[PDB]
DNA sequence: ATGGACATGTCCAT
DNA sequence: ATGGACATGTCCAT
DNA sequence: ATGGACATGTCCAT
DNA sequence: ATGGACATGTCCAT
């Protein structure tokens, strides 16, 4: 279907706002995120967090949906998929029951489920909100990307953005944001010749 | 206990004197291939085509034919067979339009009568023509083989150097003569090689 | 009253039966112009008085022209208004000892009542002329047109090619029919000409 | 309008020698010299080397002046500008700050002045002189040639030469260096010019 | 005024 | 870049 | 073709 | 996990 995701920004009434711990002067981590671009930097299949914040509290069936799309629309409809090569590939693949297929995967929760509508294409990662346990804290969410942006026949170096919603107990969204990223082995390196090149 | 399919590297000049020379090459860095004799290393880019003289002092017994296979030059890599990277493979580029199985790595552009073998006792693939006399030009007998995977590939070759191997044969199979080489599936051989020419001629 | 932004393409004979009849072409090989019916496109060499006989089934409105206006062939260019190319426009050649303006392309060689129009709502550079009845023994009415640029030319046509509208015309505009045709502002039409029924006859 | 310019090739104080980059077998590069027919062939608006020597140093104000003249005697006086259409064109200008009718552009230092003398019209591109990289290569510069010598209603394909007139501060010449050129669509085909010179 | 040869430029694959 | 087919206009003789 | 810049990733000593 | 050299392919202009 030449159907295209959903990607402005949703508030959500809950001010529902996504956002990063922050780096305290960091090099070349597993990952990093920059405001100053509003795009993040996660090193291939390493672990990353994602800070979630609120503003009342959601009803119950409350999930988020982790997806992704490439950001320029000549492969806006084209979907997002783990390269040939990945998605084949005996590492991070064997053992390991999430889909092959996929690119967000969701290391931690272990309830965390996979979608591939049929109605679409578009696969992607869900879990139920758990509110933060201890009090007026932040709700985080482990991811790992299956396959660099680098990946041929995959994304294509094609620069891809994510997709993070807020939803309903059924599918329904109150909220939800967005960022670019890319999968580089050295975030980093990358953010700081992204910066630099450009003001 | 007889017949051994894993490889054989070691080269056998045979009966006939088998011989695998080159032609010269664009030492351009961007050319199509390129030869480095003294390193002994063959230069050659994706799918581009890449000649190899091919020559015998007396002729070869009635039925002979010529087979190139790809083997891991090293040996922790022996074992592992070389089968274009499944990205290609499953590529649906450079496949359509072809009779060569894209399951392979070495192709040949020219000949009609090109067998691709894909040994079922040992899962070796390769591609086998029939001996083709050098009809009127010099001693020189000429195969066209293609190269469907950058030695640098993923999932495939993975950077692993691979060395070829040309064996001269019987219908029987049996083996008359063989000599082999170092390649490089890349792009700017040029490069590379003078490259790879330096660290040697460096140290 | 002449309301379409982009000039009018499609054939309109309109009630008094429009028809704009070709002249027998100087079959030639280098002549002046040539007109192949077969391409339903003419060739004028570059300013050489060119002809064009005019039929109608009746007598047309008082007060009734004829317009000439130059519109390129495909979309792809169409926007763009037939200018000539600013060389011969800013010319000292063919410029002076004209009633005509050096930017307009087509002339009216020969009526002492011509008329070069430039709509200023589109940029429509043109060329009318009051209609006058055929006369002695013949019902063609034929005017003498004049092509200032060969297709060649670069500030103007690049190489791109054109369709002439012959439109007819009320004195306020409403037009009363239409006829068209590619035009290719040569030297060697009949050479130009057969080429171009040669490079399709085929296929 | 008036008188010519000066002609002759002038070595100079300063054995001011002009030459191009010698050549490995090349059939249609962006340009090219011919040696035996002392003219070069710059492909039209592209960019093109003229190699520099000299043998004491220059002065300070030492400045190099490139310009173009008509060798075809009759038509000598006139001005080399550029062709109409293309001076005036979709063509380029905003690119180039440089004058828009003025032929010899210089593609490179952003100091170059082209002027357009008031008494004889005249339109030459100037800049001073830029010992060697300071390494041997003895000061290349580069020159953009933005019309034909095909383009019309210009040069209006008249064979013309370029004399360098390397100078002084106040505007005395030391060494001038000249020798014909022709922007081709294609130089790799004026190498049959040079054919039909031994056609015989 | 006429047709053919040449002159110079554009488009194109590797 | 690097030749090779063709687009197009001009010169030269008839 | 063609070479030069450069995009993105692997290998390392700490 | 940090800074650095290099491996490799692609892009751009030529
Ligand atoms: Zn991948
Ligand atoms: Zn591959
Ligand atoms: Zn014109
Ligand atoms: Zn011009």
């Amino acid at each position: 279907h030449e159907f295209i995701p959903s990607n402005t920004d949703y508030p959500g009434p809950h001010h529902f706002e996504v956002t990063f711990q922050q780096s305290s002067t960091a090099k070349s981590a597993t990952w990093t995120y920059s405001p100053l671009l509003k795009k993040l930097y996660c090193q291939i299949a390493k672990t990353c967090p994602i800070q979630i914040k609120v503003s009342t509290p959601p009803p119950p069936g409350t999930a988020i949906r982790a997806m992704p799309v490439y950001k320029k629309a000549e492969h806006v409809t084209d979907v997002v998929k783990r390269c040939p090569n990945h998605e084949l590939g005996r590492d991070f693949n064997e053992g390991q029951s999430a889909p092959a297929s996929h690119l967000i995967r969701v290391e931690g929760n272990n309830l965390s489920q996979y979608v591939d509508d049929p109605v679409t294409g578009r696969q992607s990662v869900v879990v139920p909100y758990e509110p933060p346990q201890v009090g007026t804290e932040f709700t985080t969410i482990l991811y790992n990307f299956m396959c660099n942006s680098s990946c041929v026949g995959g994304m294509n170096r094609r620069p891809i953005l994510i997709i993070i919603t807020l939803e309903m107990r059924d599918g329904q969204v109150l909220g939800r944001r967005s960022f670019e990223g890319r999968i580089c082995a050295c975030p980093g390196r990358d953010r700081k010749a992204d910066e630099d090149h450009y003001r």
